[PDB]
């Protein structure tokens, strides 16, 4: 079955761009990613760095997840993420999604051997 961590680099990676180049970009990178196959993911972070400086993170600030667990870990720079959210217009399978660009800080939880990120908690 597809790993943890590669499923966080499917859902969560973007290397390919700096940052979202269109409103259409969140339709279209959910689907193409695969997030949309069995229902409408109402929410999802894309990541516009390289995946070594991501795997970095979990050699960072260690931090509280958000539901209280502490294997999660904060970048010390800011980076550059896409936020996806639903619209009220979405509906299965034809899911649609609002892009919205930032640059913050992420949070994601690590685990393993080599210790990677395998769930993005939160951007601060």
């Amino acid at each position: 079955k597809e790993t943890a961590a590669a499923k966080f680099e499917r859902q969560h990676m973007d290397s390919s761009t700096s940052a979202a180049s269109s409103s259409n970009y969140c339709n279209q990178m959910m689907k193409s990613r695969n997030l949309t196959k069995d229902r409408c993911k109402p929410v999802n972070t894309f990541v516009h760095e390289s995946l070594a400086d991501v795997q970095a993170v979990c050699s960072q600030k260690n931090v509280a997840c958000k539901n209280g667990q502490t294997n999660c870990y904060q970048s010390y720079s800011t980076m550059s993420i896409t936020d996806c959210r639903e619209t009220g217009s979405s509906k299965y399978p034809n899911c649609a999604y609002k892009t919205t660009q930032a640059n913050k800080h992420i949070i994601v939880a690590c685990e393993g051997n080599p210790y990677v990120p395998v769930h993005f908690n939160a951007s601060v």
